[PDB]
């Protein structure tokens, strides 16, 4: 077939198909393709199951694959809620500093939906998002921190992630 990821990866890819990947993998897969969409099975990947992308990391699933909206597939494996699947990216080195198209990162977003464990691992492993402020600087702790998430702002808060960068 001359058909390298785009629809047969986003398909089985963001379908959940774990082994489709597979099978299509060992045949033959743009480790870094992307249709119009701006979209690679690693940025679709079911998030659902978070080998999905590592099926394509392991050939190079760039994790920081961003989209229309500047989201790094991280962003998808935290926004939604797949850590494990956010561990994918890490696993294979994503930019846990990767952004949107603006500034804000998938350490923001768990922070806006509230995923407290799953920001609970940015700050735990990865680079971490600290001070890392978004494009105005309301990093991932000006952001769980205006939504109300408070457990997820005090995720990094604590974690000397949420400014108050008082040291002496």
């Amino acid at each position: 077939m001359a058909e390298p990821w785009g629809n047969e990866l986003a398909s089985a890819a963001a379908r959940g198909d774990l082994e489709q990947l597979t099978s299509l993998l060992q045949n033959n897969v743009n480790v870094n393709a992307q249709n119009g969409f701006g979209r690679t099975a690693l940025q679709v990947m079911k998030l659902g199951n978070p080998e999905i992308a590592r099926r394509l990391l392991l050939r190079g699933a760039n994790p920081d694959l961003k989209d229309r909206t500047g989201f790094a597939v991280i962003h998808d494996a935290a926004r939604a809620g797949f850590l494990d699947t956010l561990q994918t990216l890490l696993e294979f080195q994503a930019d846990v500093n990767i952004e949107d198209n603006e500034g804000n990162l998938p350490l923001h977003l768990a922070a806006k939906e509230g995923h407290l464990r799953v920001v609970e691992f940015l700050v735990k492993h990865t680079a971490s998002n600290v001070g890392h402020r978004n494009h105005k600087g309301d990093t991932a702790c000006d952001l769980a921190r205006l939504y109300g998430r408070n457990e997820v702002v005090s995720l990094m808060q604590a974690n000397g992630a949420g400014g108050a960068t008082n040291l002496q």
